């Protein structure tokens, strides 16, 4: 058996501007086993519809997921990614930051 803690990156496809559509990405990678729970949060609340999920095993046997959705940032909305995995003692929250 192998277990490996996910790497978690949260970033937009383009630099952000209010009014302009964009995409918010969670790239969760290098983990094992493949069982995992990954949510995008908007103002602390789970985003139900996350349009896209690209995912696979890597050559090294670990797993990766790109979890993303269209979003239009505003001044006052904060976003984060919440991940749970057997390697984590509690859920891991990674905030989105622009820059």
């Amino acid at each position: 058996m192998i277990q490996r803690t996910p790497k978690i990156q949260v970033y937009s496809r383009h630099p952000a501007e209010n009014g302009k559509s964009n995409f918010l990405n969670c790239y969760v990678s290098g983990f094992h086993p493949s069982d995992i729970e990954v949510d995008l949060l908007k103002n602390g609340e789970r985003i139900e519809k996350v349009e896209h999920s690209d995912l696979s095993f890597s050559k090294d046997g670990s797993f990766w997921l790109l979890y993303y959705t269209e979003f239009t940032p505003t001044e006052k909305d904060e976003y984060a990614c919440r991940v749970n995995h057997v390697t984590l003692s509690q859920p891991k929250i990674v905030k989105w930051d622009r820059d």
